[PDB]
RNA sequence: CAGCUUUACAGAUCAAUGGCGGAGGGAGGUCAACAUCAAGAACUGUGGGCGCCUAUAGAACUUAUAACGAACAUGGUUC
């Protein structure tokens, strides 16, 4: 309609600074298909991989702190907790393990997932984590009693990212069924099922200050306030690659990594793509490989960290692009 | 052999003041329920001074070749 387009044209987005590559830390001998940082501090960030390991990394130096070898198969995801000094990690060996960070050694392997487990999210407020695998089910664990407390049946296929919010919409799943769910853990049921994607929403992330949750199928990055479970915006992601990552920055600077490796940045809520970045790879590696598989920002937000399939981790420092809608 | 404090004693006037006072058990069970027993050598309250000082106090148990055991098993997890 003309009534909306005109309005869109009238409104302007804020000039977010562009992004330039800063650090590249070829250290893993495998994909680096998870990355995470400490809520409390931003000194280190760990990165689980197809190595089977996960390595810890000092941001400032870029130096490899230490390794951790508590899986058999490849690590798919990790989550350092704000409220406790535990690092949860999870691998396609079906193990959702829990590393003490006072001793850097596993403690509570949680057992229950029938098959390769894709993501963890620690609940920001509770002493409870949430994991989901190709199982097609998101189980919540009491961390003390290392048992699945509840489980969330709804989904009809493998479930990827499964973020935890502190409100009522306490889990924000995202499947290959292309539904992204909002659940009520307490009710033992769904509350609202965002079906707006076309394909496997293989990426989703909570906004820090804004109580919303960007989510990405093969192209269209939707983003939504999950209070009602209502759409907020659609991003200009029109011919970008298969969106692997979908991290959001503190300053409303949503990042999206592709299977292409084209690092695409967007103003959040606007839905305005305001940068593209061509990937890079090593002289030995192939041009098809290069692809940002996992990524996240620091708590401040000036450094984006992208794990790419070059067996690398690339950290990114910081005139905006013209609007032009449909 | 003097002095004062307590019991055992008559019969008292019984005020005065104390102390034993709502004055009423003891010994024990291979009997329970609860609490609590590894922490700044580490305890608990009380007010007052304003999470911390200063007086009150209380305190059973376990500990310095460090422990509830002058005793010694088995698991689970990683390496």
């Amino acid at each position: 309609i003309v009534n909306r387009y005109e309005k869109l044209l009238s409104q302007r987005p804020e000039w977010h600074a562009p992004w330039k590559l800063s650090r590249v830390i070829n250290g893993h001998l495998g994909w680096v298909r998870c990355v995470a940082i400490d809520p409390v501090d931003n000194e280190w960030f760990i990165t689980g991989s197809n190595d089977t390991t996960m390595k810890v990394w000092d941001l400032a130096t870029g130096k490899l702190k230490t390794t951790l070898a508590g899986h058999v198969m490849t690590v798919r995801d990790v989550a350092v907790s704000d409220r406790h000094p535990y690092l949860f990690s999870v691998s396609e060996d079906k193990t959702v393990k829990c590393w003490d960070l006072e001793k850097n050694q596993i403690i509570r392997d949680y057992y229950g997932h029938l098959s390769g487990v894709r993501t963890v999210s620690i609940h920001p407020t509770l002493d409870l984590i949430a994991t989901a695998g190709r199982d097609s089910v998101i189980k919540l664990w009491d961390m003390r009693t290392r048992i699945p407390v509840i489980t969330l049946v709804g989904h009809k296929g493998p479930i990827n990212q499964v973020q935890c919010t502190p409100v009522d919409p306490q889990v924000v799943s995202s499947s290959t069924d292309a539904t992204v769910r909002l659940w009520d853990v307490v009710a033992g049921k769904t509350m609202k099922v965002l079906t707006h994607h076309k394909r496997s929403v293989r990426a989703t992330a909570l906004h820090p200050k804004e109580f919303s949750v960007a989510s990405a199928c093969t192209d269209d990055i939707r983003s939504w306030g999950l209070a009602e479970g209502s759409l907020l915006t659609n991003f200009e992601s029109e011919k970008t690659g298969i969106i692997n990552t979908l991290s959001i920055n503190q300053d409303d600077v949503l990042f999206a990594g592709g299977d292409n490796g084209v690092l695409s940045f967007y103003d959040y809520k606007s839905g305005h793509k305001y940068q593209s970045l061509a990937t890079r790879e090593m002289v030995g590696s192939l041009e098809g490989e290069r692809s940002v598989l996992c990524s996240t920002f620091d708590k401040t937000g000036l450094r984006l960290i992208t794990g790419e399939a070059d067996k690398s981790i690339k950290i990114w420092k910081q005139p905006g692009l013209a609007w032009n809608p449909n």
